[PDB]
Order: C-alpha cells, then structure tokens, then sequence
C-alpha cells in the first residue's frame, strides 16, 4: 500500500525528528573541533556520524520514493540529495577536502526550517536583477585585470605576474583593504605613474557598487 | 507617607538634581583617569563617588516604593537597577573588572532625558525584523568557523585554531580588516586555494549585509 | 554716498571680480607650494596675495556700510568675514599655523556662487535631524574612553594611555581602520578576553552609524 | 546608389557579428596574458589581433557613409572611432603604454549590447547630478592637499612634500585605508595635533559621501 509510507515522510513529526537530528551532529562536528573532545569520547561521534548518514540517507530516498520525478525540481531536495551524497563519499583514496565537505551538510537546518528558506528568497532574489550590473563589473574586471597584468606583472609577480593575481589583487584594491601602503605605493617607487591606473579603477568600481545598492533600495 | 515620597521622586528638581549628579560624577569619572590628579585629589574623589553611589541608591529605593510591581516591567527602570547594583558589588571580591563596570552609570543620563530615550527606541525598534537575518548569518558563521578550524587551524592557529579562533578571525574578515595581504595571502603560501574559501565567503557576507541594510530601509 | 557704493556692492562686476581673484588666487596658491617655483617666483605671488586680502576687506567693508545688521545675521557672509579676518593675521614671525589657515580663503568660492551655498546648506539641513544620534555617540564613546583607559592604559599606553588617546583608538576602530591585527589581536596578547570590549563596540558603533544614515533617508 | 551600402550596415548580422568577433579577440587578449600560451599560439594571435583591428576599422569606416555628420554626435560611436584609433599603432617604437591600452577596445562589448550600454547609459547619467557634489570635494580636497604640504611636507616628504603627494595621502585616508597606524599616528610623534586636521578632514569628506547617496535614492 503506497500512500502508506509516503504519508510518514510529511508528517510534522519525520521533519523535526530530521532538524532534531541535524541540530545534533551539528553541534557534534563543533566538538569535533576540539582535539581534547576527540580522543575522550570520539567513538560516540564517529557513530552519530554513520547512523545519521544512513538515516538521512533513508530519509532522502523516501521523499524520493513518494515526490519521484519531481523531487528533482526541488533545488532544497536536490541540495539535500548532493549533500548527504557528499557525505557518502568513502574518505579513502582521493581528497581530504571532501571529508571536510560533510560539514555543509549543517545547512540543511536551513533547508528543513521554513523561515531560512524564506530567508534565503529575500536574498536569493535581488540577485537575477544585479546579474546584468555583474555582467559590466566582470567585464571590467577582466579588461582591467589584463591590463594590470602588463603593466605590472613583469616586476611585481606575487601580485600581478598571472591573470588570476590582477583579479584577487584587484578585488583586494576593490575592497580597498591596505591598497595604498600595501600595493599601490610600491609600484610607485618603479612606475610613478601608477597612481593613474588605480585611481581612476577605484572610482568606477566604487561608483558601481554604490549606484547597485541604491536600485536594490528603491525596490 | 505613600504620597508624600510619591510627591518627591516625581519632582522636576529631584530628577534635575540627581541628573546634575550624573553630569557630575561623570566629570569625576572622567578626571580619575590621569593619575595626577589622583594624587591631589585621590581621596577627595573616593567620597564623591561614594556620596553619589549612595544619594543614587537613595532614589533607586525611592522610586521602588512608588511602583512596586510595575517598577520592574519598565525595561528602562531595571536597567537603571541594575546598572546601580553591580556598582553596588565592593572594590575587590569577585574581580577589579567590576570596578570598571560600575563606569556604565553614566548611561543614566540616557535614562533619565526622555529625548535620549526615544533614539535608543528608535534605535532598538530596528532588530526585531532583524532576528531573522541575524540568526541565519549565524548558522553560516557556525560552519564556516568548523571548516575553517580543520582547514587552517594546524599550520596557522592563532588565526583558525579553535571556533573561537576561526570565529574571531572571520569576523575581521567580515569586516574586511586587513584581511588580504594580513591573512588570505599567509593561508596561500600554504593552501594555495586559500582564496576559494574566503573569496566566496566575503561575497556572501557583505552581501546578505547589503539586505540587511535593504530590508531595513524598505521596511 | 550710500547707493552709489550700494550700486557698486550688488553689481555683477563686483562680485564677479571678487569671484575671479578667487579662483587667481586658487589657481595662485598651487603654484606657492612648489619649493622650486616659491624660489624664482616667490616675491611675485606674495604680492598677489596681499592685494587680494585687501581687496577682499574693502570688499567685507562695503558690503556692511549697505548692510550693517542684515550682514551679520547671514552665516555666508559672516563665514567671509570670519574666513577673511583670519586671513588677516600676520604670517611671518609669531604665530606659525594661522599662516596655514589662510587658504581656507578658498572657501570664498562656496559662498560668492550660488549652486555651493544650496548644496552645502542642503548637506547642513541633514545635521538637526541626527544631533541627538551625535550627542549618544559622544555620550557613548565617553563612557567607553573612560573604560578603555583604565582597562588597557597600563600595557598600551599609546592606545589607551590617556582619555584622550583611547577616544582616538576607539574612533580609528570605528572607521575599522586595522582595527584587528593591528589593535585587538596585540591586546588579546595580555588581556584575551579584550575582544569583549571591541566586538561588542563595534557591532553597536556599527548599528548607530547605520541608523543614522537610514534616518537620513526616512528624514 | 550610397543606399546600397547603407542597408548592409544596418542588418542584424552586423552588429551580431562584430559583437561575436569582440567576444573572440577578448578571449583571444586573455590569452596574451600568458607567456606559456605565447611560446605556441603567438604568431596566430598576433594576426588574429590584426585582422580585427583590420575588421573593426573596415567597420567604423563603414559606419560612418551610413550616418555621416551624425555619427560624431553620437557618444557611443565616437569611442569606437578612439578606442579602434589606439589599436593600431603598430607594436612598439613609441610609448608602449599604447600597446596595452588596445584592450580599451574590449569595452566594445558595452557599446554594442543594448543592456550594457542602458546600465552605463543608466550609470552615467547620474553623474550630471553629482557634478555639483564632486565640484564641492574637489574643491576640498583641493584645499586640504595645500595645507598638508605646508605643515606636514617637510618631515614626511613621502606623503606630503608635494601637492600631488598631499592629494594621494589625503585620497587615501577618505577610502580610510590604514590611515591611524599608517599615517596619522607615524605623523603625531613629530606634529602631535594631526588628528585635528585629519579627523574633522575624516568627518567631513565621510559626511558628502553618505549625503550623496541619500540624494541618488530619493530622485
Ligand atoms: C559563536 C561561537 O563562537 C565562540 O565559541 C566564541 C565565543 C562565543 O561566541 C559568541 C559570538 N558573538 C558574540 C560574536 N566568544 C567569541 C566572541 C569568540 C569570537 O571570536 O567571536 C567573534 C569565540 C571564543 C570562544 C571560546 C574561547 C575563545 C574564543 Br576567542
Ligand atoms: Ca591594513
Ligand atoms: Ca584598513
């Protein structure tokens, strides 16, 4: 009898039990921070770790069971499904990353507590409108990038001897964090001039930013 | 004798004068700090304190008489108890600290000018629409920290050494303080891919800031 | 006698001229501050610049015999005044700074055309509304200098040795300028729970400041 | 007859295809950035480059028989004309600054995609409301950069010998970059009273800019 098992998942009940479930190893992979915790009661945690990856492995696949093909047009399912399958992932071979990766698994609290979502839609929403005013940015940062590259990539490689290095120095100068004594007063002391390149850089990546946050204000 | 004390804690001088008191002990405060002048007037000061710790608790009991039970449903009323108590607790016992506590007394000269009043309640007024940004900034903050512990807590543990420490390290990288060539461009030197953890991190943090900044201003 | 100095005082002629000496003379002080220039040069501009400190007080002068009392009730011309008499006192020998003063002459050009007045009284109109805002923060930051000297002074005179310096930290740590490695980190050195003090000051310095450009807007 | 060439100016797979010939020439330039990629690809890419700049300057010329007097009245066009004119200076053998100043031609993308261009059309056109602010700053800054040099020129020569200097120092503390540690504090241990240039300096160009910004939203 299928309308069974699939009435058991969307019970008020099965939820909480799983953002009850989550709160807890959530607050285990915070004691699993502290090395002291780790070696006086580790087992516990390396067992919590095992059945709430099962359980919630469990979990998914009944809402698979009972949602089907349309479990995947749910972005919080398919997260969830991503999620707890990086989790599964057997630590070894391969990269020590990914066993670090289980933690995002904590954002799930997110996906299972309704206001968070809600959350996430004011934030998540602002951001289709902005794509186009990212789309200049990005463009100039990759113009400007460049153009630091050449500049100034054959003396100051740590910053700029690489594309990628223009962009997170650039970034940096965009964030404005110690960009005069930290890079733009050196280059000076080999091209004077520097100061032309940066200045003017600051401003319009200022400017836009500004001008972004106000149509988002207005709305 | 209960509307005779009522006639007196209410008058436009009694308030007028422990508010000149707090005008005054606060110029003391103020004049404790060079230690000069404690040599002068060392002594001289010890008792102003104590008179105006005392006229203070004076009104304290003063005002409690009147009200009763609707003296401690007045978040502005405890607040002025309790920040006369703990100025109540003695120079030593318990910790030197709460002898620089007791400093928070002058924040009575906000509790006794209703203008003054009105910002705080204007100000106050903002969070509760907040709460709900706020606790999912949380949430964030609480895995970064963790991965942020495993990830650099080893090489680099003054900055990611424990949650407290990945904590607070992410804080001043939330505020952006010093955080590139202070702290991302050590990280690399060792993990290389430093820049995938912090470079979207940023992103997301001054982002959900700007909502929050967004939401507030709409609302 | 009156009008025909009155016909002179609200001329375009006048007026134009006194705005023209202004930008000579604007155009004028950049040159005085080239060591090289000042050399060869020096005895030329020194001239130019008395002639138009004379000018511009029988200029005040004038300006009075039409006006008298409706002279010294508007804030633009008693700026002038103020702005010019300064410009008054002897540069040589004595006194050295007010010397420096003088090119704040060149705020002449934002009271002598129309469009700066409107902008800058536009940008002075903002301030009533946030006065009381400003009196907390200083009440605020008051109430913290004092804290801040008496709980840091002794390790970090610089810093917080003085209720003077400690007012200065704690603006720097407002503007979040290093604000981390560079003060709370070293304080954290010897007093690790420092963070309390300037976490906590920053969220809430942080929130005012917010608030009070949202009450801008609102205003 | 003119009419001939005109109606193939016009077509949609013109601009559609100058605009995917940028797209390509702006991979093709991230590509000029690596030495590696230059050891292999360079003789394609430093025709592929000529070409289009053959390309684009067949194009502008083109463009210019189907709107005539018109087509230096619009802005958009114009920067084409300059942005094609500086590619094609050949190579080396003048000032080389040039050489890398041809990827000026990658902001063709903007002039040629209808929402790019809106953006900066819709960016741009703020300016002309903020001119009469920038008037005022500049005008300050201006100001503030001359009396830095007389007061502070001589013992810190590095940052306020001379005006240029005095102007880039006094950028600087406004994007309030490690201004304190960085600058005033060094500069208090010869001149003790630079906080009181350089705070209300700090106030006041902090002031314009909130202000500024309060204006952009409310018109
Ligand atoms: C939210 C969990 O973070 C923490 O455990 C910490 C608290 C408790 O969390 C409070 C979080 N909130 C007040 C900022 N005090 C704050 C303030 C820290 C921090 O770096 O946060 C900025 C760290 C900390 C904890 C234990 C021992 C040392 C440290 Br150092
Ligand atoms: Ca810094
Ligand atoms: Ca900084």
């Amino acid at each position: 009898m299928y309308l069974r098992i699939t009435n058991i998942v969307e019970s008020s009940f099965f939820t909480k039990f799983i953002i009850y479930l989550i709160v807890l190893n959530g607050i285990t992979m915070g004691l699993e921070t502290s090395k002291t915790f780790m070696q006086s009661f580790g087992v516990y945690t390396t067992l919590f770790n095992q059945i709430v990856i099962t359980i919630f492995t469990i979990e998914i696949i009944l809402r698979i069971y009972v949602h089907r093909i349309s479990f995947f047009k749910d972005p919080w399912s398919l997260f969830d499904f991503f999620v707890v399958a990086i989790s599964l992932v057997p630590t070894s071979s391969g990269f020590e990353i990914l066993r670090v990766l289980r933690v995002l698994r904590l954002f799930r609290l997110v996906t299972a507590v309704p206001q968070m979502r809600k959350i996430v839609s004011a934030l998540i929403s602002v951001i289709p409108g902005m794509l186009s005013v990212i789309a200049l940015m990005t463009l100039f940062f990759y113009i400007f990038a460049i153009m630091a590259t050449q500049l100034f990539g054959e003396r100051f490689p740590e910053w700029f001897g690489t594309l990628g290095e223009s962009f997170y120095t650039l970034f940096q100068v965009m964030t404005l964090d110690d960009w005069s004594n930290g890079i733009v007063r050196p280059l000076m002391e080999v091209y004077p001039y520097a100061w032309v390149f940066f200045i003017p850089f600051i401003f319009v990546v200022t400017f836009v930013m500004i001008n972004l946050v106000v149509a988002i204000i207005v709305d």
